[PDB]
């Protein structure tokens, strides 16, 4: 049972964490009898250096024509002064767009071992376990009318549009409800409609599909509450729904509750088409190549490749396990160092991962 | 001297904060030689309940003529389900443009008091100290062209613009860098110009000022590690500036670091107008009449219009202090409450304060 998998490594850590991904990835795979055909891609600052476009035609059909996908992360100092069509994170976008994966999930649940890891007080941040889904390609981040014009004045205006259809709306709040059904069966919806009339629409369709999900129980707060909300009691969520903006600001700062942004793996799903699995973090400019970087959650990003986008379970499980093994066995790295434990650097932490994956 | 203050009181919660604090505006002004006349307007839910709309053109003409503005909150669920032009929330974006207060000064420091408060742990969260800066009158929240409309597929389509004229984010730099150097001379702003044309231009414009403050070591960071790195490492801000919406999330994020939203004041600022001043937490609906609340963001957003609106700076430390001298002998509201020391509700809690200011 072979897959074809398409690797986009990108820039700063990104192709250090994914190299140890893929080598998670055939062993664990090949434990439970699946081989893989890899193909590197170009994207992001890779591309702009190699083709000079952020996201050349050859990486879109490569990905598409592959059964997943799987990114490290985009973008670098070097290109930060680039034209906005040619900085890298343009190309990031795009190819969510061209694949069409517009759900995207973002699981930050505490592991028992990353508890001191964190910055919460232990009672705070001990056992919480949300997911976060994410509207990812479509509002602000893809809104049309957007630039900076001069109008007569003689005065720069920018300018973006956070703009939903109702049926983008709809096809991410069912993920929301089909997902918080399989986890606790509550489900919260994140907007700004005190406000936004934007958000007043979102509000607007979600409260109506409740009535198809009696099974899940929803209930909704605004943006700015709920950034508090996940800092005074994190455990309270079981499901958040929320647009792109948000899903960004609020799974970013979510991360700090499991020990690091390090540890957040985020699955990128579409109908049919091939999914996006990547880790939320990105894209460590200030320690690329010093072998410094957290890998785990570009290995779990792979673990949820197997769950979410082809289905192999039970290797997805071999590598969560493996992930709790080595931290069971002390090794962490910089920014989930705890008294007393290992700290380790990239490759050496991927190595003794992959200890766990074979033993 | 003699000032005239317009109370806002708001809903929710708002009445019995502006009430508690009303009375330490008062004492703590008066034991300088200030006096004060205070002239209650509606605005919310209040207004919609009277008169209909969520900002009376009476209640605007009285805050422009007046020195201060005293807020509440805003916004309850009798009114949760009116037409959007019709929401009480609009009437403060309506106040907040009226009166022309484009700088938003949200301070976010931990008292020693209030560390066992925070969730973050003593070491992250001991000796934070930061100021947001936030764009108010400007953005999304009154970005043009907005609403919702329907294609010709029969979709309803909503949209709002984010949209910063240049001049919109130069002058609130300007605020964050004078803010800075009073400071601790760091500033950092917070965009997300990786997607965002209208961030471009907020960093082009920003970084164009940097060179006017020398004094000010300016660093840039994109939001969605900003949101990261206050809960990471919050100790590193110094002020922050940023945009309409985000300054929302990330002030209300950097809230639970003090050790509750009850915690914060907001001052918002203007040019010769009088100064609109607010405590950033919400009209609280589940809170409201149970004498629950946290005075205290107000009672301390009274100390701000004292310093900032009114520089009356002698009076405005007396607030400052009398509110360390409760928290010292113990009193916490619900949301402050650490084991050990006393809780109390609203009104006790703002009898403390009152208690203690009249000592001295
Ligand atoms: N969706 C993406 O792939 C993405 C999102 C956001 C930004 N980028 C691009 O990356 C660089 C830099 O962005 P930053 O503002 O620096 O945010 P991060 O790069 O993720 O940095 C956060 C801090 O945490 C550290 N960090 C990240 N990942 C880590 C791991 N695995 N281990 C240890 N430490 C990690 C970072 O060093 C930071 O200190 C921009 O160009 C942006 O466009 C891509
Ligand atoms: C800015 C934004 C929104 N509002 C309006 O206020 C209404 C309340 O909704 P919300 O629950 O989302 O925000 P809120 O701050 O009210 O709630 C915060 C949570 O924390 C508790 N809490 C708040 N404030 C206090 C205080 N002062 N003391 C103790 N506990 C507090 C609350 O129980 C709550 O759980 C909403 O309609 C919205 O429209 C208002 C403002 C503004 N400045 O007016
Ligand atoms: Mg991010
Ligand atoms: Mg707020």
């Amino acid at each position: 049972k072979r897959y074809t998998i398409t690797l986009l490594p990108g820039d700063g850590i990104g192709p250090e964490v994914v190299s140890i991904a893929k080598n998670v990835l055939q062993q664990a795979g090949s434990l439970e009898g699946v081989e893989f055909n890899f193909r590197e891609m170009p994207i992001g600052g890779a591309a702009l250096d190699l083709v000079g476009v952020p996201l050349p035609e050859e990486t879109i059909s490569a990905a598409k024509e592959s059964d997943a996908v799987l990114l490290g992360a985009i973008g670098g100092y070097k290109w930060d002064n680039n034209e906005k069509h040619l900085r890298p994170e343009k190309g990031l976008l795009q190819i969510r767009a061209a694949l069409k994966v517009f759900a995207n999930l973002r699981p930050a649940t505490v592991l028992p071992q990353l508890v001191d890891a964190s910055t919460l007080k232990r009672e705070v941040a001990e056992g919480v376990d949300l997911m976060v889904v994410r509207e990812l390609t479509g509002g602000i981040y893809f809104g049309e009318p957007r630039g900076i014009k001069t109008n007569e004045n003689g005065e720069e205006v920018g300018f973006n549009t956070e703009v939903y259809a109702a049926h983008e709306i709809d096809r991410i709040a069912r993920v929301a409800f089909e997902t918080a059904r399989k986890r606790r069966g509550k489900l919260c919806s994140v907007d700004k409609a005190n406000v936004l009339e934007a958000s007043i629409l979102w509000r607007k369709r979600v409260t109506a599909l409740a009535s198809e999900y009696p099974d899940v129980e929803l209930s909704h707060m605004y943006v700015d509450n709920a950034a508090m909300q996940l800092v005074r009691d994190p455990k309270q969520f079981d499901t958040i729904v929320t647009n792109n903006i948000f899903g960004d600001i609020l799974s970013d700062e979510a991360s700090m509750i499991t020990g690091s942004i390090g540890m957040l793996p985020s699955a990128s799903l579409s109908d049919s088409g091939p999914g996006l699995f990547e880790p939320i973090h990105g894209s460590a400019p200030d320690i690329a190549g010093q072998d410094k970087a957290n890998p785990l959650a570009t290995i779990l990003s792979a673990a949820m490749l197997l769950k979410y986008g082809l289905g192999e379970e039970k290797a997805a499980k071999r590598i969560e396990d493996a992930v709790l093994v080595a931290l069971n066995n002390g090794f962490r790295t910089g920014d989930i160092y705890s008294a007393g434990t290992k700290l380790v650097g990239c490759k050496e932490m991927g190595e003794e991962v992959l200890k766990s994956v074979d033993s």
